[PDB]
């Protein structure tokens, strides 16, 4: 479309990642706008696919989403440029000395911002399936934005080398395949978990398997510490076995952004 930019009007400076499927750079469009490429390595990937990300984010624009600016999709090394965040990925972030410092009442603003651009994926009609703390990027400013797209379809199918987050995935969308905006939910009560133990990974210690057993026979985790009652009731709503019965994300929304602290 008029998503198409010249080549040259992208300079990349800094490497910043590397996956299997390629890698992200630091760069600048046109000299005057800071952006972020991801590069797509001939051959692992289809560009297909590669480009189904960035097709999917041509229709899903928002203020707590992480904005695409333009591809490059002419030759053979595929670029997606988007809107850059200075502070990387909200997992990282927080396992640094600079999160670690940031205290309570911030990691809740953390969660709410989270859950109002999952308010908008809600009210798209859309759904995420990989809602974790390794997939939100944080900005100069401190907002946090909703990032990887990969696995995010349009309601009523998986792209290549995709992989679900098995520990963030609601029991039902494992067993019966049942993606919705509510295992997304559930998702979110995992990525809450995360935001307060600052980057901790899910059920500690535990394998995938020990965790998808122990969830079917209604283990949940156990509250955590330094993790108020309010919040940990919050998750817990999240984590409800009956899909129907947990919260919508506009509630979350408005009940983080309305716990002060
Ligand atoms: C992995 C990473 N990304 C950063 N910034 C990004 N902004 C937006 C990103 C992104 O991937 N967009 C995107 C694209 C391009 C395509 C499809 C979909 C999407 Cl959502 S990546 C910063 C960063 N840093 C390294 C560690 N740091 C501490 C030590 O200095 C700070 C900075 N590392």
């Amino acid at each position: 479309p008029a998503w198409e930019i010249p080549r040259e009007s992208i300079k990349l400076v800094k490497k910043l990642g590397a996956g299997q499927f390629g890698e992200v750079w630091m760069g600048y469009y046109n000299n005057s706008t800071k952006v972020a490429v991801k590069t797509l390595k001939p051959g692992t990937m289809s560009v297909q696919a590669f480009l189904e990300e960035a097709n999917l984010m041509k229709t899903l624009q928002h203020d707590k989403l992480v904005r695409l600016y333009a591809v490059v999709t002419k030759e053979e090394p595929i670029y997606i440029i988007t809107e850059f965040m200075a502070k990387g990925s909200l997992l990282d972030f927080l396992k640094s000395d600079e999160g670690g410092k940031v205290l309570l009442p911030k990691l809740i603003d953390f969660s709410a911002q989270i859950a109002e651009g999952m308010a908008y994926i809600e009210r798209k009609n859309y759904i995420h399936r990989d809602l974790r703390a390794a997939n939100v990027l944080v900005s100069e400013s401190l907002m946090c934005k909703i990032a990887d797209f990969g696995l995010a379809r349009v309601i009523e199918t998986a792209r290549e080398g995709a992989k679900f987050p098995i520990k963030w995935t609601a029991p039902e969308a494992i067993n019966f395949g049942c993606f919705t905006i509510k295992s997304n939910v559930w998702s979110f009560g995992i990525l809450l978990y995360e935001i307060v133990t600052y980057g901790k990974i899910p059920y500690p210690g535990r394998t995938n398997a020990d965790v998808m057993s122990a969830l079917s026979q209604g283990y949940r985790m156990p509250r955590m510490e330094n993790c108020p009652d309010e919040l940990y009731d919050i998750m817990k709503m999240c984590w409800k076995e009956k899909a129907e019965e947990r919260p919508t994300f506009d509630y979350l929304q408005s009940v983080l952004d309305d716990f002060y602290t």
